């Protein structure tokens, strides 16, 4: 039933896996980005968010940072590589949420629990 509550849909996390870090709990497909429209970086480490926004550093950099361009990343030769392309970098200290498991991870119904 109801174990944790996600801050994205707030419909409770009865899943087997779940994500959390900001200050509350989330969902795997709920914890998305605000403005870039990506999916941060689900490699548990640090996290980047504002007072009341789960907005990226690059998102924050797009309006109140130093970017606001198309070419994102570090200024390096364009060979078709991730991150390093322009100026609005990536993560490292960004929303690297910890992909955790639920206490009732059981999963009595496959990708659905009781
Ligand atoms: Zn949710
Ligand atoms: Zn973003």
């Amino acid at each position: 039933g109801s174990l944790l509550t996600c801050g994205g849909c707030q419909q409770n996390i009865g899943d087997r896996y779940f994500l959390k870090a900001i200050d509350q709990y989330w969902h795997e497909d709920c914890l998305s980005c605000d403005l870039c429209g990506c999916r941060l970086g689900e490699v548990g480490r640090r996290l980047y968010y504002k007072l009341g926004r789960k907005l990226c550093r690059r998102d924050y950099l797009r309006l109140g940072g130093s970017g606001g361009h198309m070419g994102s990343g570090g200024d390096v030769m364009v060979v078709g590589e991730p991150t390093l392309m322009g100026g609005e970098f990536g993560d490292e200290d960004e929303r690297l949420i910890t992909r955790l498991e639920n206490t009732q991870f059981d999963a009595a119904n496959g990708i659905d629990d009781e």
